[PDB]
């Protein structure tokens, strides 16, 4: 087909996006992996996560948009803390692009903004959720606190997901900060390159603690490597989610595997992805609209290094089978500051919509 605009697409049901990719840029993510970036981008595992095999239905209906028909509900439970400013931004667009279903409004939403991340790929986009679903129950959406056991249970019943699929999603948290885990810090990010979709993350958390960006006794929190904050810079903070997964016998091996192996990280979130993205509905069923989300920003191709302060002879490595690579180090004697801002500065706030959320 060819859409109102010009452009040529494999699919008339798919020109809507297009108009909608652009709103979205211009509005709230200005082209930038940055805050509100990642707020949709936890918004969409959020929404999708919510269904359930062994309880059926009436839990939930996964990728239904029931975050944005549902604003009281589900944003209101302790697990989804903070996810309020994700659902109240992308509420307008629901209302304004109102061909476009909320549930695709959310899924294609996190591919536009992952698109903005360099290094990240470019998610397959099905098209044709319904608009009508049930508000989730609680209990469905696994916490930093969480064991490997229940994570794993929750992803798989949700699912099916395999134990490589949930450490494959989690290549999310290379792009990833945490404002509720410490109420005393904001934007503490979970890799020194939280506006990059790189394999840093995978790396930094084996590293061992040295000390915390905020306070030292927060629940789903565990010892950072790079504790150092100052100013709006906050220091990285270190889930115990992610640092059980990196050192259980099921899952340590592929924690270590995308260490400094880009694309096979990057491959290998799309591919999860597209499995997160349809929970709830026959993939079958969906039309695909892939060739209207954005191309993204390309990696540099640099390998992964060591920030400064760390070292090999900080590993905390749990993989007997695969050899950890050999990477260099940034230069200098202390850690450096972890940029507030996409562009290096500390003086970047995003847009916010208020909203029922
Ligand atoms: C075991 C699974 C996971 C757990 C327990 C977990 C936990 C968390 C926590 C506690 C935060 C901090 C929220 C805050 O306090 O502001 C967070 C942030 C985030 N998570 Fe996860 N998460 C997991 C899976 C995922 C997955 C699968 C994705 C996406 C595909 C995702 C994307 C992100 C993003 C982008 C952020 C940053 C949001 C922001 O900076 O505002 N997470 N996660
Ligand atoms: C999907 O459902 C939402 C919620 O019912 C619809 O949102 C309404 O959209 C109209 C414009 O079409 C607005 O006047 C209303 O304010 C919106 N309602 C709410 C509660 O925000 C949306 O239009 C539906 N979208 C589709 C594709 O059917
Ligand atoms: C970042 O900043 C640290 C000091 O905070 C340096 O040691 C490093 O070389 C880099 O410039
Ligand atoms: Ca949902
Ligand atoms: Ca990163
Ligand atoms: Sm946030």
């Amino acid at each position: 087909a060819v859409c109102p605009d010009g452009t040529r697409v494999s699919h008339a049901a798919c020109c809507a996006f297009i108009p909608l990719a652009q709103d979205l840029q211009e509005t709230i993510f200005q082209n930038e992996c940055g805050e509100d970036a990642h707020e949709v981008i936890r918004l969409t595992f959020h929404d999708a996560i919510a269904i359930s095999r062994s309880q059926g239905p009436k839990a939930g209906g996964g990728a239904d948009g029931s975050m944005l028909l549902f604003p009281t509900v589900e944003p209101n439970f302790s697990a989804n803390n903070g996810i309020d400013d994700s659902v109240n931004n992308l509420i307008p667009f629901m209302q304004k692009h109102n061909t476009i279903s909320a549930a695709d409004l959310v899924q294609f939403a996190g591919a536009v903004a992952l698109s903005n991340c360099p290094g990240a790929p470019r998610l397959e986009f099905l098209a044709g959720r319904p608009n009508k679903t049930i508000a989730a129950v609680d209990g469905l959406i696994p916490e930093p606190q969480d064991s490997v056991t229940k994570i794993l249970q929750r992803f798989e019943d949700a699912g099916g997901f395999t134990p490589f699929e949930v450490v494959s999603l989690l290549a999310s948290h290379s792009v990833a900060r945490a404002d509720k885990v410490d109420q005393t810090i904001d934007a503490a990010p979970f890799d020194s390159t939280p506006f990059t979709f790189d394999t840093q993350v995978f790396l930094e958390v084996l590293l061992k603690g040295v000390g915390f960006p905020g306070s030292a006794n927060n629940t789903g929190e565990v010892a950072s490597p790079l504790p150092l904050g100052s100013g709006s810079d906050t220091g990285e903070m270190r889930l115990q989610s992610d640092f059980a997964l990196a050192h259980d016998p099921r899952t340590a091996c592929i924690w270590q595997g995308f260490v400094n192996e880009q694309a096979f990280m990057a491959a290998s979130f799309r591919a999860a992805m597209s499995k997160l993205a349809v929970l709830g509905h026959n993939r079958n069923s969906l039309i695909d609209c892939s060739d209207v989300v954005p191309v993204p920003k390309p990696a540099t191709g640099q390998p992964a290094m060591f920030p400064a302060s760390t070292g090999p002879q900080d590993l905390e490595l749990s993989c007997p089978s695969e050899r950890f690579p050999t990477l260099t180090t940034q230069p200098g004697a202390s850690q450096s500051l972890i940029a507030h801002c996409p562009d290096g500065s500390m003086s970047c706030p995003g847009v916010q919509f208020n909203g029922p959320a």
